[PDB]
């Protein structure tokens, strides 16, 4: 057990989550990620294929671990007396996609479309994996710059995936969907894909399209950027008042504007200078 494994750096952010520290594996080196969450916030509890009693958000996590990369992979996880402490795989140099579009301003489309199809790849994976993340937004995305690979973090709003409906919400109210804001009631499926038109606007116009309730109840879409018909055309439909008129995400992939994306080592060689 305990603290002699791991080797402290900086502070990496704070927030509803908790606090992040960059860190070091000291048997092999290994850049991670530690991240400590007080048991006292943690509302949403569940139990392991063992028994233990952990944070929903280490449950989701095991429920995606894998190779693939496109989502964050818990390392290792230890209880304390009043926290949790959840080490994670930290990819360096890495600048989180929040951050990334402060700098950049709105995406050329060619990049925002890599993005995004890497996004959607890494919802399938944990929609396949049972797990709804609830939370899809540029700060819970993280670029590996070196390999041009986006990583969704941060499951500490996310639930099981089921196919009855969802009367809580403890995500982001900005990305959150009509049907949320007057009914306190979503499905899960629809709920994501209208976060991810409000991520793909994000990307493509360089902020959010809708900042108060009123706005997103009333759904009309302004581009204040120059962003071609095909790609307008596919974030109303991510963004359609009722969710049965959402596309599914196979829908988004094969959209005329989802055509002939970059692989992500182009990516970076083309974008983020490789
Ligand atoms: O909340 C999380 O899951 C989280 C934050 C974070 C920051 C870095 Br860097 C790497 C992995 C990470 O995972």
């Amino acid at each position: 057990p305990l603290e002699s494994q791991y080797q402290v750096g900086p502070l990496l952010g704070s927030g509803g989550f908790g606090s992040v520290y960059s860190g070091i594996r000291v048997s092999d080196n290994l850049p991670v990620a530690i991240k400590h969450v007080e048991k006292d916030r943690i509302s949403d509890w569940g139990e392991l294929p063992n028994g233990t009693r952990v944070p929903m958000e280490v449950v989701l996590l095991k429920k995606v671990s894998s190779g693939f990369s496109g989502v964050i992979r818990l390392l290792d996880w230890f209880e304390r007396p009043d926290s949790f402490v959840l080490i994670l795989e930290r990819p360096e140099p890495v600048q989180d996609l929040f951050d990334f579009i402060t700098e950049r301003g709105a995406l050329q489309e060619e990049l925002a479309r890599s993005f995004f199809w890497q996004v959607l790849e890494a919802v399938r994976h944990c929609h396949n994996c049972g797990v709804l993340h609830r939370d899809i937004k540029d700060e819970n995305i993280l670029i590996d710059l070196n390999r041009g690979e986006l990583k969704l973090i941060d499951f500490g709003s996310g639930a099981l995936l089921k196919d009855t409906v969802y009367t809580d919400f403890d995500g982001t109210r900005v990305y959150s969907p009509p049907e949320w804001i007057r009914y306190h009631r979503y499905h899960g499926r629809s709920a994501a894909v209208w976060s991810l038109g409000i991520l793909l606007y994000d990307m493509v116009c360089g902020d959010i399209p809708f900042e108060h309730d009123e706005e997103i109840i009333r759904g009309q879409v302004f581009f204040r950027q120059r962003v071609s018909s095909e790609c307008q055309h596919l974030i109303r439909w991510c963004l359609a008042l009722r969710p049965s008129d959402r596309p599914t995400f196979e829908e988004i992939q094969n959209h005329p504007w989802m055509q002939d994306v970059l692989l992500p080592q182009e990516t970076a060689e083309i974008h983020l200078h490789s």
